[PDB]
């Protein structure tokens, strides 16, 4: 006997109503555009798959930020590209505005409205109480755009959120993970960066969905409102699974997994053995406690859940009484 079928609680069939075309990006062909309408002003950093650039455009002068691609699976490349296309005009979702070649590699080199070099993780520990709560509503802004797009972001962390904190503007990055969501389909779960993987991932269960980025995004408020990064600090993928045992407590982990039927190595549970939950409060310290509220609490508790189904969707987070106050802000810089 197999794992038991899920399907997202949200969203379920949003690609199932579009064309074909929206979504099966194997299909897609790029129009490119004039590499010469851009030359690269500076650095701004080299990563995993790419190196991203400051550029200007030389036909009206406009200030662009560049992405150079760096050699990966082709079929990745157009996945992103109709991804991000897809998205433009979403709010706090980074804007591509052109795909030009890579003059030396003839690689793709993708062209974004301008973004302030700064990532969340650089301000993150040290924001208010206020700024988390604007911050945390502004990404979920994006996620529930997104996944009413039909697409799973899957690497939703601090580094993938940039910010210009001065002007209180948000956008989230790093689109080259993400995939279209179709009802019944397994999906790798070499997916999210290890602090940010959700029980699904951990346990191998492939029938996901959108609630994946809840996890993460639980993972980003936890840290921030404990000051404590990462929140779950695991070593390797089975000690990041131990790490949220420790945390959450294994009963409600072994009911996961016997929900979904999940298979668990026996290997595995002996050293899962028996952990009692942690209750939230547990990790507040002199440090922290001016960040940490009944509501930030029961909101966590809501998104940190083992059963994908049972987390808050975005719509759902949008509406906890977190936000109740700063959705008024009234966008002082
Ligand atoms: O004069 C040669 C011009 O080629 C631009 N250039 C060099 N490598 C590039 C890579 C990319 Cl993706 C782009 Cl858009 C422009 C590049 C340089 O930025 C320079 O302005
Ligand atoms: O290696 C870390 C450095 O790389 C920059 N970076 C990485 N991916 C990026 C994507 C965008 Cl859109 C921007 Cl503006 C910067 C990026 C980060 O902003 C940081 O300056
Ligand atoms: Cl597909
Ligand atoms: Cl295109
Ligand atoms: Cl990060
Ligand atoms: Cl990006
Ligand atoms: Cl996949
Ligand atoms: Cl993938
Ligand atoms: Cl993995
Ligand atoms: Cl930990
Ligand atoms: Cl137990
Ligand atoms: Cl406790
Ligand atoms: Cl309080
Ligand atoms: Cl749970
Ligand atoms: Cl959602
Ligand atoms: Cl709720």
């Amino acid at each position: 006997s197999g794992p038991v079928p899920s399907r997202a609680r949200v969203y379920t069939d949003v690609n199932t109503h579009r064309p074909r075309e929206y979504w099966d990006y194997e299909s897609h062909v790029v129009e490119w555009g004039n590499q010469d309408d851009y030359q690269l002003v500076r650095k701004l950093g080299r990563g995993k798959y790419s190196e991203v650039f400051e550029a200007i455009n030389i036909t009206n002068n406009e200030k662009v930020v560049v992405k150079i691609l760096k050699p990966v699976k082709k079929k990745k490349i157009k996945r992103e590209i109709k991804i991000l296309e897809n998205l433009r005009g979403g709010p706090n979702i980074i804007t591509l505005a052109d795909i030009v070649k890579d003059p030396v590699s003839r690689t793709p080199a993708l062209v974004f409205e301008h973004v302030n070099n700064t990532d969340f993780k650089q301000l993150y520990q040290t924001l208010t109480d206020y700024d988390i709560r604007f911050y945390m509503y502004e990404i979920l802004k994006a996620l529930d755009y997104c996944h009413s797009m039909g697409i799973m972001h899957r690497d939703v962390k601090p580094h993938n959120v940039m910010i210009d904190h001065e002007h209180r503007k948000l956008r989230l990055i790093d689109w080259g993970l993400a995939e279209f969501y179709h009802p019944g389909q397994e999906y790798n779960v070499r997916v999210a960066s290890r602090y940010f993987k959700g029980p699904e991932l951990l346990v191998d269960y492939q029938m996901y969905d959108y609630s994946l980025d809840m996890w993460s995004l639980g993972c980003m408020l936890a840290s921030m409102i404990f000051r404590k990064e990462p929140f779950f600090h695991g070593h390797d993928n089975y000690d990041q699974l131990v790490r949220i045992a420790k945390v959450l407590g294994t009963e409600d982990l072994y009911d996961y997994i016997d929900k979904y039927n999940i298979e668990l190595d026996p290997r595995f549970n002996d050293i899962l053995g028996r952990h009692s939950r942690k209750r939230w409060e547990r990790f507040v310290h002199s440090e922290n406690q001016h960040l940490v509220s009944p509501e930030a609490l029961d909101f966590l508790d809501k998104l940190l859940r083992y059963d994908h189904q049972s987390r808050l969707t975005a719509r759902e987070a949008m509406e906890h009484p977190y936000f109740y106050t700063v959705v008024k802000d009234q966008a002082r810089m």
